[PDB]
């Protein structure tokens, strides 16, 4: 499950990287926000050894800004 | 973890049903369909005994909709 959560850790800073050209509203930005949060909880809780809890916290930032990322049609 | 994966399935649902109202373009429509996915691929692993695989695909569908749910401002 580490290599799982790792390899999601790396991805969501590249997906974050990919949308820094993007003018977002303060609503997107909160939604960016929390994807971070919950990224860092899911390095908290990898680093204690909390797998299941860590994969949960990386698969929802996920969710998050993959939501933007298909408004945004970064993705289809 | 089964109880956790179960909670997050319930919860999805209500949700959902909180959102019925809300008219949604096309792009939001795909991002629910998504979660409506991701929440039918998590029950498939739920029922396999993949607990892991199962709960990351329900967190990653409650960021899906939660993305939405803060861009209409049901939640801050």
């Amino acid at each position: 499950c580490r290599e799982r959560i790792e390899k999601d850790l790396e991805l969501l800073e590249k997906n974050l990287m990919e949308m820094k050209s993007i003018k977002l509203s303060d609503d997107e930005e909160a939604v960016v926000e929390r994807a971070l949060n919950y990224r860092d909880d899911s390095v908290y809780y990898l680093e204690k050894g909390d797998h299941i809890t860590s994969f949960g916290c990386i698969t929802y930032a996920h969710g998050l800004l993959d939501s933007l990322r298909m408004l945004h049609r970064i993705i289809e």
